[PDB]
């Protein structure tokens, strides 16, 4: 997939699944066609889907959020399944905490930034655009070798989105998503990609707030984390229908 595997690996826990129909499941953000297809080739090649899907209950509605998942279920129901095996959490435990994922490419950043200011955001040269963005003043800091502020807020981020999305698609750039904004400095160092975006984390709060109004947030906004990672499952593909 399109996400850099963690550095360390947290502990796995056999928490099973139980199977939820695709339509009482809510999004909050938007998908990377890279991420979907690599799902929908890996789930239909090899028959098995080995990954529960993270769930809680949207408050008020006989829904469930989607807390983890977007691109298995978006990818479930283009191929026509009604169901997927599920965890449903206690979203507000102190056990959900939730940060982001960085969006990163390596690529020429010249490209980036004339495709990312042809769709009418601004792109500024500026020092501190990383504390910036880490306060939730600008919309992401593209930081690198240079440091450049991208103003605004949701829209601009849906905006640099999906230029990477279509950059990615394109072939001009390789698309990664990392969890850790250090593990992608590293990888800087390394030649392995060329520039970050950083941006706040959403609070949980803020995630069911948005999704009760309708509305969705960029890809890969939230990074929750549990105590552990399901371990995983061996569930069949036709099983899902
Ligand atoms: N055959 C499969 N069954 C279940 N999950 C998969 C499979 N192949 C890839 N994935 C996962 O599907 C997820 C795609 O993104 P998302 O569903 O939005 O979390 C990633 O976590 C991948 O690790
Ligand atoms: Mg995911």
């Amino acid at each position: 997939g399109v996400e850099k595997v963690p550095k360390y690996d947290i502990p796995t826990k056999k928490v099973d699944y139980v199977f939820i129909e695709l339509d009482k499941m809510k999004p909050h953000a938007q998908l990377v066609q890279k991420e979907l297809e690599a799902f929908i080739e890996s789930v239909t090649g090899s028959g098995i889907f080995w990954k529960p899907m993270l769930l809680a209950k949207v408050p008020g509605e006989d829904m469930y959020l989607i807390v983890d998942g977007h691109h298995r279920w978006a990818g479930l129901q283009k191929l026509g399944a009604k169901r997927a095996p599920s965890v449903i959490l206690d979203y507000f435990s102190d056990d959900v905490k939730v940060y982001t994922w960085y969006p990163a490419f390596k690529g020429d950043l010249n490209e980036v930034v004339e495709r990312l200011k042809k769709e009418g955001l601004e792109v500024i040269e500026d020092p501190e655009a990383e504390e910036k963005a880490e306060r939730g003043e600008i919309a992401f800091a593209l930081v690198g070798e240079k440091s450049f502020a991208i103003p605004g807020g949701l829209e601009e981020q849906k905006k640099v989105s999906k230029v990477l999305d279509e950059m990615s698609v394109e072939g001009k750039i390789e698309l990664i998503y990392y969890g850790l904004k250090e593990d992608a400095r590293e990888d800087m160092a390394k030649g392995e990609i060329d520039y970050v975006f950083i941006r706040k984390a959403p609070t949980k709060e803020e995630v069911m707030e948005l999704v009760k109004r309708g509305e969705v947030y960029s890809p890969k906004t939230t990074r929750h984390v549990l105590p552990f990672n399901p371990d995983k499952i061996d569930v069949k593909l036709e099983e899902l229908f």
